[PDB]
């Protein structure tokens, strides 16, 4: 009952704070810095981004004026309590607007990009009776029948990634807010679609993330591949560099095996001239193929460490052999 009026709110808001981006001066400012970095209104439209002035009480008397309680907009995700007990303030001041809707398109949530210095960068709806990331897909309400047709979903963090992957014609895609894959979204997905291909930051955080995502994946049966940005990028500056079908064609079309990934990342830190180095990475990338099911499988990889660091492949099996 109360959560029926914070989805009320949050599905006004959205128009609202649509309208101020699309229709007053204040959203100029906005807009314009919307459309510098490659949004168009057809993506503004479509995703439905908004506009959230630069006030602290402007959305409090807006949602007051219309009969909801602060409190109720508070435990909402929508307003914050004064510290100190006075009263109310908006949440999201002077940021554009992103709406995240659940699996069957109500609005529960935003996430606001800051225009200006504001921490933080991107500000999400704490969790709310109506917003539990874990849980939540974001975009996927819209990308199920996507997942569907094209038989894979491709995986990001954050939502600003998914709107250049699908205004990169990647339109199944979806997005973790604000965490990391868990066993709720892995049971979602397992249950509309086999193949996954994970696309997250090429930083040591997104690495990690990326080997955590897809042993969660592969769990459940999950085939899954890993786009792999090249240089130090996200996928959005590898969109912005290249354009949205580079992208989409050698970078989510040429995704690789998991094994193939962790080959590549266990090389970070390490100087594969040092002997001490070389050995590890290569004991390391056998641990890992003495997990992989089957002698064809692990002979392929087998093969490329042999082949790559001109050793016998005698002396990798016996190696192999002892990890398993």
């Amino acid at each position: 009952s109360g959560e029926q009026k914070m989805a009320e709110a949050h599905e006004l808001l959205k128009k609202f704070y649509h309208h101020l981006l699309i229709n007053t001066k204040e959203g100029q400012e906005a807009l314009d810095y919307l459309l510098s970095r490659g949004f168009t209104k057809e993506l503004i439209n479509e995703f439905q981004i908004g506009y959230a002035l630069d006030s602290w009480d402007f959305i409090t008397k807006f949602l007051v004026k219309r009969g909801f309680s602060e409190a109720q907009m508070e435990k909402a995700g929508l307003l914050i309590r004064r510290e100190d007990g006075s009263g109310y303030f908006d949440r999201f001041r002077n940021r554009v607007m992103f709406p995240i809707h659940d699996h069957h398109g109500a609005v529960v949530a935003f996430s606001g990009r800051a225009l200006g210095s504001q921490q933080p960068k991107y500000m999400n709806s704490p969790e709310t009776p109506l917003f539990h990331k874990s849980k939540l897909l974001y975009n996927f309400y819209k990308a199920r029948l996507h997942i569907r047709k094209q038989e894979r979903a491709v995986l990001f963090e954050g939502f600003a990634d998914v709107i250049s992957a699908v205004s990169s014609d990647v339109k199944e895609s979806i997005a973790t807010m604000g965490t990391s894959l868990t066993d709720d979204h892995v049971k979602i997905l397992r249950r509309n679609v086999e193949e996954i291909i994970l696309c997250y930051d090429s930083d040591k955080a997104g690495y990690e993330a990326t080997l955590k995502a897809s042993e969660l994946l592969q769990k459940k049966g999950c085939k899954v591949r890993v786009a792999m940005i090249p240089d130090g990028l996200d996928p959005d500056d590898y969109i912005k560099k290249f354009g949205g079908e580079k992208f989409k064609n050698d970078i989510i079309d040429a995704s690789v095996t998991v094994m193939a990934f962790k080959m590549q990342y266990f090389r970070k830190g390490k100087n594969l001239s040092d002997e001490g180095d070389r050995l590890a990475y290569i004991k390391d990338v056998l641990k890992e193929i003495s997990t992989l099911s089957g002698s064809l499988e692990q002979e392929v990889y087998v093969k490329q460490l042999a082949s790559e660091f001109s050793l016998s492949q005698e002396s990798l099996t016996e190696q192999l052999s002892v990890f398993s």
